[PDB]
């Protein structure tokens, strides 16, 4: 509450180390399906169904440009490229283990930089 803080837990390296996690999910070689944004133009449902369309180019950029005011913030977007490969396809696909297997693999990066 004012001028009663718990202890400054050190963020200074948040940036860098969020920039490390991501190098290492865009290098994961079922990266493939996140790697650039579905092209709504292309891919018929996707526009209308995925309400905020998320992908790692495009994650990198907002970390590149100061867009993420919090590592908090950038888990959020890691993890809705992960719900909405969840929501468009099915679970028996490349795709859909593709997601299932960076998901996991991102969670353990998350716990083991961060918890």
């Amino acid at each position: 509450s004012m001028s009663v803080k718990k202890p400054k837990r050190d963020d200074s390296k948040d940036l860098a180390l969020c920039s490390m996690i991501l190098t290492e999910m865009e290098t994961h070689e079922d990266a493939w399906p996140f790697l650039l944004p579905v092209n709504l133009k292309l891919v018929p449902g996707y526009k209308k169904v995925i309400k905020k369309p998320m992908d790692f180019s495009t994650i990198r950029e907002k970390l590149s440009s100061g867009q993420y005011p919090n590592l908090e913030t950038f888990a959020l977007d890691v993890r809705l490229v992960f719900d909405n490969c969840e929501t468009f396809n099915e679970d028996d696909s490349d795709i859909g283990r593709a997601g299932h297997n960076m998901r996991k693999y991102f969670e353990k990066k998350w716990t083991d930089t961060f918890k």
